[PDB]
This record gives structure tokens, C-alpha cells and sequence, in this order.
């Protein structure tokens, strides 16, 4: 019957999953990034597109998407009209709007999405609200992005003789395949734009935080208070007691233990909730096409 | 008779200043950027030529040179070539090397540059020692790039109503000629990667700090006190009381008021010094081509 792909276009990857409108499971597709300030609008589409079709192992009839990088008016216009050549029916929102939706089903609350970027988005009731979420030089605190520059950034002091040489250290230079001060500052100058190959490096952080490096446990920590730091200024603004918590970021288990140790000490609850942004957007979908919500129920 | 140009190729412009070899000046110059990083290899050259041409009011026949960006043993042999066809005599070093060199005459010591990037040089007797110095991304700690990232972030957390709106919040809007929210987005998106745009931003903090604005002050004194503690590191390992100070971010009187007071906490005298890197580069030509250097001597 009718086919309902739900997106999560972010800038890590593009993942989808497809239904019927009878609840019903069609499959999943994953793409590269969905956030065209990383990649541009002809790749970002064309990612968008992939998981759409792989998802629903064709032609779709229905596109809901949460989107990573739909920052200004200006990004909205140019992104808008491409996005809706993917299907009869598309449904587009800013990736935090939809990862909210997906949990509160429209009621009041706040979601922090922390993965290559980052954003707060909350729900006063009224209106959507967001705090940071506008790209990794102005904001992203916390993101893979945040957290791979600032160990960039400590791996040098230690080449200097600053600090003294951590776990960290290793893992960094493995991770980029570089050997000595030379070699990282030929990388920099070619990597230094390229916000994939900085994020890829939050993975050596918390291989290092694991293995109990102080390091690298504190960059981790850095990132996840000062996200959760405008979390609890938000959930205290909308009127919450607790917080939503999504994206790769929290896969980090020390990163996560941070973020909910500042949360709870500042009295908000956090959940990491049973729907992704992806499913979020099939009930979106679901709601513009008259699909009954209800019948995504499975046990 | 003989023209020696010294220059200063740095990060935010190129000075040169010509003299004979009989330690009378002849005259000065100024270009845009030397760092190839920030402009390109052809520009580069191109405004080292200029301000050398203007100095020397035509054809030079020594150039001795402080270069900023070369950071890796790339950099120097795509760099090295080029420069040698400004004169029948060219003299290339690391800017580092040259402001130091300016100061203590062959001696041992410490400098710290602190422009559109920042660096901290030294001199144990034998070979000279660098920490920090490698681009915008790795290092630059309390560079004008560093501050006006640092004000830029903060503008939006204000934006977002995380903190209160200073004095700072108008003077970066002007500075860059933004209103709102999304121009400040579309702003970063297109000025993201020109260091100079950001690099800009440092003089509205300068500004608002002035006025006693502590949220400027306090982007002043994080980089000032990072950037110094270098400098400490550095002065400590070398074995020398006191470090020389140059570079455009020095004109900021707070900053600079920070970077003494974190010195001399530590035990370190600082001085902005007599001699500057260009004429430091005129010194190391002199010697070179076996000229005079104490005919420079001027009352
Ligand atoms: O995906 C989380 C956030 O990442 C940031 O880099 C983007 O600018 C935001 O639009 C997005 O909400
Ligand atoms: O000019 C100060 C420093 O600025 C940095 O951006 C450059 O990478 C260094 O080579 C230079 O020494």
C-alpha cells in the first residue's frame, strides 16, 4: 500500500526507516550526511534521497524530515524545493523540532541532540524554541565536532612538552594516521575545513576516557556541562523537570554519565526515551496523511 | 648605495623597513598578509614584494624575512623558492625566530608574538624552541582569531538568552554589520573560514573592554593567560627571568595588563622591547652581508 519514509538528515549520517500506514515495518536505509553546510545541497540531497530509497526499497509516497543546518531563512529556502522533488508528499522540519516531536508527541518539553553538532530544542506549548544549534564555529557545543578540535588542540601542548603524554595521545595520532608534529600540521591545513575528519576525532576521546584517561575524561566533561548547562536553562524556561537526550554523542557512556550527573544535580530528570527522530518523523507523517499513529504499536 | 629590507610577513599584514649598509633608514612599507595560509601562496609573495617595493622605494638588494605560517617542512620548500626571486639576496626565517632574534642579538630568551595568530619563541644558546605557532585550528591561543571566535560565541549564547547582553554584544553586531540572529548565521557561513573576518572581531572586544565591559575583559584575560602560561613554560625551561612581547594584540591595553600580570605572578619580567621583528630582519641581514650593525645606533 502507501509507503511513509521518516528521516533524520544530520551531519553524521541520514538515516531512514519506512512503514505502511497501517504501522507496519517496510525496512531502513542509511545515507551520509544530511546537513548540506557540511557537504553542500547537491550531496545532502542526494544522501537524503539514497536512505529514502533504501528504506523503502523504492519509490516513496510519503517523506517526513527532521534536518541538520536549516539555520536561517536563507537555508530554508534553498533546501525546501529540492527536498520536496523526493516524493508526491514531503514534510520538512528542522532536525531538533523533529527529534523533540518524536518524544513529547506534542506537549511541552525539551531534547538535546548532541552528534556532529549539537542543539537544545524545546516546546513551550505555543512555539518551538532553540538555544545553540547554528553550526561549529559559532556554536555546537558538546558535538563530535566540539570535542575533536579541543583534543586537536591538547595533542599539540603535548608535542610542545606543555602536558605530559596521555593515552589520549596515541589514540588521536592513530585515529588521523599521523606521527609527529609535522605531519599534524600538514593534516590541519587540509583537514582543517572539513568538519567530518575534526568530529572523527571524538571517537579516539572516549576510547582514551575508557581507559581512564583524566585527559580526555575532561574534554568529555567540558562539552557535555556545557551543553547541559543550556539544557537546564531551557527545561527551566518551558517549565520541565526532564530532559530528552539523542544523538551519537551520548553512545559515549562517559560523555552520557557527565551530561546526567550536571542535569541531575540541577534538578532535571534525563531519558534517553524509546522514539528516535527518524520514527518521529513517520508520525508527523503520519498526522499529515491521516495515518492512525496508534497502529505503530508493537510488542 | 646597498638596500636591506627586513620584514615582518605575519598574519595580519606585511611591514617592511629599508636601509642602507651604513645604518640609515631609507624608508617603510606596508602590504596585506604574509601567511600563505590565510591568503594563498601567490598573494603572499605578491604583498611582501609590494611592501618591500614601497620601502625601499624601488629594487632592494638584500631582503631578510619573518614569515608567519611556515609551520611544517612543506610550508618552507613551497615558500623558500618564491622568496628568492624577490632579491639577489634573500634571508627566510620563521617570524618566531626573527622577533626573538631582534631582541636578544644572538643571546637567549623568549618572545611571544600575539597578532592574527600567536607564537612563543625561545633560544637556549644552542638552537631555538617553539611552542604553539601552528594555525588557527591546532593552536593561536590568545590570538585576535582566538578572541574573536571567543566573542562570537558568546554573542550568540546572548542571542539565545543564556546570558545577559554587555556592551560587547553591540560592538560585535557593528563590527560585522549584523542585526539579528540569521544574519549572524549567514555571516558565519560565509565567513567561517576567512581568519581575517573573524580575526576582526577581536577589535569590538577590545573596545567594549575598555568600557568595562567584564564579559570582554574576560575573553581578554583567558587568552592572555593561556598564551602566557606558555611563555612561563617556555622562560623556565630556557632559564631566562623575563619574555619580550610583540604583536598587535599588545595594543589592547587590557590584554596586555593580563599578560604582564600573569608574568610577573609567575616570576617573569616582561618587555615590549625597542626592537621590532622587521628591523630584527635588517640586524640578520647586516650580518649576512657583512654590514655594520651598530651604525643603526640613533639618537
Ligand atoms: O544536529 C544538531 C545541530 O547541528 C548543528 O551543527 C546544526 O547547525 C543544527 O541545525 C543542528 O540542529
Ligand atoms: O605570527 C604568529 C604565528 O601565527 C600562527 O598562525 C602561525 O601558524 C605561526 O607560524 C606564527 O608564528
Amino acid at each position: 500500500m502507501m509507503i511513509i519514509v521518516g528521516v533524520d538528515a544530520g551531519g553524521t549520517k541520514t538515516k531512514a526507516v519506512a512503514y505502511d500506514c497501517e504501522g507496519n515495518f517496510i525496512g531502513e536505509g542509511s545515507s551520509g550526511p544530511g546537513n548540506y553546510h557540511n557537504v553542500g545541497l547537491t550531496r545532502a540531497i542526494e544522501n537524503i534521497k539514497e536512505a529514502v530509497k533504501i528504506a523503502a526499497k523504492g519509490e516513496a509516497d510519503v517523506v517526513g524530515m527532521g534536518v541538520a543546518g536549516l539555520d536561517s531563512k536563507f537555508d530554508w529556502e534553498n533546501f525546501t524545493p529540492l527536498a520536496s522533488l523526493i516524493a508526491p508528499k514531503v514534510i520538512i522540519q528542522h532536525d531538533g523540532v523533529i527529534a523533540l516531536f518524536a518524544e513529547t508527541l506534542g506537549e511541552p518539553g525539551v531534547v538535546v541532540i548532541a552528534g556532529t553538532g549539537s542543539v537544545v530544542e524545546g516546546y513551550n506549548g505555543k512555539e518551538f524554541l532553540r538555544v545553540g544549534g547554528r553550526g561549529w564555529l559559532l556554536s555546537d557545543d558538546g558535538s563530535a565536532y566540539w570535542v575533536g578540535r579541543k583534543a586537536l588542540r591538547k595533542v599539540l601542548k603535548m608535542m610542545d612538552g606543555l602536558e605530559n603524554k596521555t593515552i589520549l595521545y596515541n589514540k588521536v595520532l592513530k585515529t588521523i594516521n599521523v606521527k609527529d608534529l609535522d605531519e599534524l600540521v600538514m593534516w590541519s591545513y587540509t583537514s582543517s575545513c572539513q568538519i567530518d575528519l575534526v568530529a572523527s576525532i571524538a571517537k579516539a576521546v572516549d576510547e582514551a576516557a575508557n581507559e581512564g584517561d583524566t585527559v580526555a575524561m575532561d574534554i568529555l566533561k567540558q562539552g557535555a556541562e556545557l551543553l547541559a548547562s543550556q539544557a537546564v536553562y531551557l527545561a527551566r524556561k518551558i517549565g520541565t523537570n526532564k530532559v530528552y537526550l539523542k544523538g551519537g554523542m551520548f553512545r559515549s557512556n562517559i560523555y552520557h554519565k557527565f551530561f546526567t550527573l550536571y542535569l541531575e544535580k540541577e534538578g532535571i530528570i534525563s531519558d534517553l526515551g524509546k522514539r528516535s527522530p527518524e520514527i518521529g518523523a513517520v508520525i508527523l507523517a503520519y498526522k499529515e496523511v491521516g495515518c492512525d499513529i496508534k497502529k505503530l504499536i508493537s510488542d
